[PDB]
Order: C-alpha cells, then structure tokens, then sequence
C-alpha cells in the first residue's frame, strides 16, 4: 500500500439529503502516460455522464513509478516543495501536464464512475476553464443531445514552453449517444479576435454562452468581461460566434455573477461593475438573447455583487433567487426572492432579508433546490441547500455537511456531484 492521486467523488443526493462518499477512483495513469487528473465538469446527456480528465503532470509517486518510466521532461522534475495556493507543488513532482496538445473526456453509462470510455483529440488542448483552485466546466451539450467540448488553451500561459500548447481556443464535438469525435471542428480564436474564454455554457438550441477574456487568459479569471454566443452548427456547420451587444463595456465590470439562468430560450447574467456609485451603475441582472446576441439591462441588485440566479418552487408558490453580497468593514450573503429578473430592484432588508454564509459555487437543481458550496482552500469543504416552504417562504434544509474538497461540480440525475484530486492510500 502507498499514497497516490486519487480521484474523490462526492454524491449530495437531492430528494432525501443523503451525502455519499465514492470509493476513491485511482488517478494514476488515468490517461495511460503517468499523469494523474482533476475532473472538469459533470455532464449528463444521453443518459450517460461526461468530464473532461484535465491532466495534473506527475505526483511524487508518478515521477518514481518504475524508475521514473513516465518522467518526460525530468528538466521540470520539482527537487524542493515551492508554488503557492492551491498551485503549490512538493519535491519530486512534475507540476501540469507535458502533454499540452491534446484533450480528452470521459463517458460513463452511469452515475457509480464504472468502465469510462476514453477517447482523446488532438484538435484541442484540455477542456476546462480555470479559476485559482477551481476547474470550470466547458463540455455541455444542444438539446439534440450533441456535446460540444470546448478548449479555453488555458496551458498557453504556463511558464515552460514544452508545456505550453500551441492549440488555438477551439471546439470539437461528440454525438448524441456517440463515444467518439466527429469531424466538427471549430477554432474559436479566429471568431473572436484572438481571444479566449474563462468558462461557458448552454443557452438554447445549439446556442451556447462564453464568458471571453478581454486581454490574455490568466490564473484567476480577472478581466474577462465580455460574453459572446456561439451559435454551433452556424455558418454550415463551422460554428458563428458574436460578442454581445447592450452589456457595459469592459472597463465599467468587475465580474460577471457566474452561472447564468437560462429560461425561454435566453440567459440572465449578474453585472458587477467596478464602481457602483448611484442607483443606475448597482449592479444589475442582464438579459441575453442569443439569436440577436443583444443584451437588455434589468433588475438593479441594490448591493455590493451578485453570485447566482434562479428559480425555486413549491407547490404553488415560485419566486426567483437572486444570490447576493454586501461587503462592509466582513460579507453577508442574502438570497432575495423577486418574480421578475428585468425590471424592478431588490435590496436585503426586512422585507428580503434570507441571510445565509457566502459560498463559491451556487447551483440550482432545477426549481427544486439551491445548493451552495463552500470551498476552503486545504480543507473540507461545506455545503448547506434551500428550498421554498410551504408557505413560499425561503428556507434553509436542515442537512449541513463537511464534504471532501471540491474543485468541479455538476449534476447527474437526483445527485449534485463534485470532485477532486486527492491523495489516498490504494492496494
Ligand atoms: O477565496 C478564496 N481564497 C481565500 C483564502 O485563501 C488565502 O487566503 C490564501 N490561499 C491559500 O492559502 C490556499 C491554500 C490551499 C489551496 C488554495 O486554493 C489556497 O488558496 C492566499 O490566497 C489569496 O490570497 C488569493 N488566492 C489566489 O490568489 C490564488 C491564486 C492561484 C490559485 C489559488 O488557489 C488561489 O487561491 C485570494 O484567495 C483568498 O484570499 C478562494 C476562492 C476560490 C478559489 C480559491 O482557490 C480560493 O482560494
Ligand atoms: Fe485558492
Ligand atoms: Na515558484
């Protein structure tokens, strides 16, 4: 027995609150050179579930497995702990992948991580955005159940050139119920003035969301500021892609509020700007239609930022959920109810005044639930789950759980699931 990468899947089952542990899968080799990886994404189309195994480079116990057999470029070999953050490294380690030139995703039948089929491209590079510790999902699919695997070329900005890539931004594409790439693909560095992207997701249709860097990518997802629609099978099947029309400019955003809400066939985005002097520049929820790629500005958020937006129900009682900030000499978060995103303000106060703890991730089971997650750098991480009573109230479920440290989430069937790269003892 011996410590090695592993990969950690948490299950929070939805409809009674159970929390799950999986066994942890072994991350050695995951990709057949050595390397281990993070998940990026959960993706449930088909009736099967997609990531995207981001590759890692070498832990300790790769770069001595079989006298150092997977050891590429020992010149990046690490001989004393440094880094920092999450992007800390020890002695003897390889830090990120010396294979830059190529993506690869995951398909499992179903929700226990058994048997996946791999398969690999070298159209793009890794499919995931990147944010400090966090691994942004960038593989979602049409509503034909296509699924569009999108590559940022996040390694573009590593320090060594062998692990650069020298793979544009691009797309490539994965059938309704295929396990193999087409020959769809599209570089999207030649749509969109050279640029990049921190994350994405669906909209509607074949129309999907990219959050686009203004200036070059980096490792905390500052400045990208823009949005762009892609419209996938447009221009006969090349993909389209427009910057939206009607946001602020970029030098007037701070952020945007992350995971958008998606109804009708639009999605709805937090604004935060940089300064929010005056009831016209709070920030403010913004609607994107991606057939006209035009934006419309709508509820004002009278508060500091703007970190979710959904819908919950029950029974007859629904309400949007606006996921809120106020900062002040520490941060409160607040969950305000409002029945309409596009006009209007709200304002925490005793009239809307559902306090919870921040968090680092928000996800809307459908209208049912919203979960948060809190990520805590080392250590475990921490969820807590809201719902509408049965007076339509706002209210926090009762279950409040410690959960291993979580770098992506997504959902599959009644499950919220989130993962990460850990150390574990393995036979
Ligand atoms: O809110 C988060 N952090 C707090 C608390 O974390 C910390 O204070 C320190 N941090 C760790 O010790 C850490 C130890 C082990 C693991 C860590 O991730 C640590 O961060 C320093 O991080 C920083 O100063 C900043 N941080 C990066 O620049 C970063 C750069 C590259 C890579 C990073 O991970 C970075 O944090 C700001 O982050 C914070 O202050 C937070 C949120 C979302 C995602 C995060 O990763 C956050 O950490
Ligand atoms: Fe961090
Ligand atoms: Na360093």
């Amino acid at each position: 027995q011996s410590v090695q990468k592993g990969i950690a899947i948490t299950y929070l089952h939805v409809t009674d609150q159970i929390m799950k542990n999986r066994d942890v899968i072994r991350g050695e080799n995951f990709l057949g050179n050595g390397e281990y990886v993070t998940f990026a994404g959960i993706l449930e189309a088909n009736n099967k579930i997609y990531t995207a195994p981001i590759p890692m480079g070498l832990s300790v116990y790769g770069s001595a497995f079989e006298d150092g057999k997977w050891v590429k470029y020992p010149e990046l070999v690490k001989t004393e702990d440094g880094g920092s953050n999450s992007s800390s490294y020890e002695k003897g380690e390889l830090q990120w992948t010396q294979y830059p030139n190529e993506a690869w995703v995951a398909i499992y039948n179903d929700e226990n991580f058994n048997n996946p089929t791999l398969i690999r491209t070298d159209k793009i590079s890794y499919a995931c955005g990147r944010m400090r510790s966090q691994y942004y999902q960038t593989i979602w699919a049409a509503d034909n159940g296509d699924v569009y695997v999108f590559s940022p070329s996040y390694a573009k900005i590593m320090d060594a050139d062998v692990q650069k890539t020298n793979l544009p931004a691009g797309v490539v594409r994965i059938k309704a119920g295929a396990t193999d790439f087409d020959s769809y693909y599209c570089n999207l560095e030649e749509l969109s003035g050279g640029k990049s992207f921190l994350r994405c997701w669906h909209i509607t249709g074949d129309y999907f969301l990219l959050q686009m860097y203004t200036g070059e990518i980096n490792s905390r997802g500052t400045g990208a500021t823009r949005m762009a629609v892609f419209k996938a099978t447009g221009n006969g099947d090349k993909g389209e892609l427009y910057y939206v029309d009607g946001l602020p400019e970029p030098d007037r955003i701070s952020s945007f509020s992350g995971t958008p809400f998606c109804e009708n066939g639009v999605a709805y985005v937090g604004v935060i700007p940089i300064t929010a002097d005056g009831e016209t520049n709070h920030p403010a929820i913004y609607k994107i239609d991606p057939v006209t790629h035009t934006a419309t500005k709508g509820l004002t958020v009278n508060a500091t930022g703007i970190t979710a937006i959904g819908r919950l129900a029950k029974d007859s009682h629904s309400t949007y959920v606006v996921s809120a900030t106020v900062t002040s000499a520490s941060t409160a978060n607040y969950l305000l109810a409002t029945s309409t995103l596009e006009s209007g303000s709200v304002t925490p106060g005793n009239n809307n005044g559902f306090e919870t703890a921040t968090g680092t991730a928000w996800i809307f089971y459908k209208d049912q639930y919203l979960y948060r997650l809190q990520y805590n750098q080392g250590n475990e991480g921490v969820t807590t789950a809201y719902e509408l009573n049965t007076n339509g109230g706002i209210a926090k479920r009762s279950n409040e759980y410690t959960i291993t440290r979580f770098t992506t989430y997504g959902i599959f069937g009644e499950n919220i699931i989130s993962s990460s790269a850990v150390d574990a003892t393995f036979t």
